């Protein structure tokens, strides 16, 4: 049984090089061990007023909000109020172009409508202007057919999935996903109060932090510290000890296996591969080049529910933050590592599994 101290050491071992070599500021990062979390943390939050990473310190989640949009989405299934094969339309009657008939809600939440693009435009700042991008979009692929990574799909999922609710997004998500979960350093908007925690993200050398956008909580807005994250973590790891038995299934619902794209399968935001998995092929498939491709899918009907002995995972950058989740159910082990710097995925991927190989 691995050591405390031995897991320090191994933890240090691995992180200390690794922000040296990509220039990273600071570091928080959290293993999740026989049931609980371990927390490290690393360097400094803010350079300049000379403010130390603590587990407090939020960080910008980037992608990773992703993940809380699935689990959000997999309640409202739960719940009985969306299923992932409705029309789109069916929740935006308004979007009237026949481009949209038989593209379903599965298919914004797992990428796989046709080619939407990486990025909602900038110029889109409105309610009319987001139905204009979106009705003059025409599709590159039929439905289910090509997963394209991308933003402007499961971004709409998210608005879309908490309509019949009747509740905003941001209000959606805490009252059904955070509060549930204890998850209470966890924003969109990080209140006055807590602003003393918030690191600045660094890009060669400049002090950066995420700037506002269009559908931006749910694909790439969220801040959050380490504990919270380590706990959002062991929720999904082990959903089992959830009570609310609509968010115990949502949690199955993300991880559970709608496409099959190589050897990675897409949840609902996560994303798996069968564990054992080798530490190239989750590294290699984490570069830009293989992430940011149009791929085709293998469709998984009925979608499988979640494998235990799977390899979960998300990447997560904004223009100042770096950061990568990763756990095995199977194992009950995970890994959380939050950085103040966007450094590239393969070495985040080689160092998680590196750690967690030692576990
Ligand atoms: C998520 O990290 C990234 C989004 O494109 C970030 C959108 C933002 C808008 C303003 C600040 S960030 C996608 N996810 C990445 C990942 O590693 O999974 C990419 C590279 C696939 S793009």
């Amino acid at each position: 049984p691995v050591s405390e101290k031995q897991l320090a050491e191994v933890v240090a071992n691995t992180i200390t090089p690794l922000m040296k070599a990509q220039s990273v500021p600071g570091m928080a990062v959290a293993v999740i061990y026989q049931g609980k979390p371990h927390y490290y943390t690393f360097g400094k939050a803010d350079i300049a007023a000379n403010k130390p990473v603590t587990p407090q310190t939020l960080f910008e989640l980037g992608s990773i909000s992703k993940t809380f949009t699935g689990v959000l989405g997999g309640d409202a299934i739960a719940r009985g109020e969306i299923s992932l094969d409705d029309a789109v339309t069916r929740y935006w009657p308004q979007l009237t172009g026949k481009q949209w008939q038989g593209i379903r809600m599965l298919d914004l939440a797992t990428y796989t409508a046709g080619g939407l693009p990486l990025q909602v435009p900038d110029e889109v700042t409105d309610n009319a202007s987001l139905l204009r991008f979106y009705q003059n979009w025409q599709p590159q692929w039929k439905p289910g057919t090509t997963r394209l990574y991308a933003n402007a799909s499961i971004g709409l999922f998210g608005a879309l999935a908490v309509k019949p609710s009747g509740m905003p997004y941001e209000q959606a998500m805490t009252t059904r996903v955070l509060k549930p979960l204890k998850l209470d350093h966890t924003w969109i908007n990080v209140p006055k109060a807590e602003e003393a925690h918030y690191a600045w993200g660094y890009r060669d050398g400049k002090a950066v932090r995420v700037s506002p956008g269009m559908l931006d909580a749910q694909a790439y807005g969220v801040k959050t510290n380490v504990q919270d994250m380590a706990n959002w973590v062991m929720a999904n790891m082990a959903p089992e000890n959830v009570a609310d038995a609509s968010l115990k299934q949502g949690i199955a619902l993300a991880q559970s296996r709608y496409w099959r794209i190589g050897s990675m399968y897409q949840g609902l935001g996560w994303e798996m591969l069968n564990w054992p998995v080798e530490a190239n092929t989750v590294v290699e498939g984490s570069d830009s080049k293989v992430a940011l491709a149009p791929l085709p899918v293998a469709e998984v009907n009925p979608p499988a529910p979640p494998v235990k002995a799977s390899w979960v995972h998300k990447t997560g950058s904004t223009g100042g933050f770096g950061s990568y989740v990763a756990f095995i159910p199977e194992k009950q082990i995970g890994i959380v590592m939050l950085a103040n710097t966007s450094y590239p995925n393969p070495a985040r991927v080689e160092a998680a599994y590196h750690i967690l190989e030692a576990l």
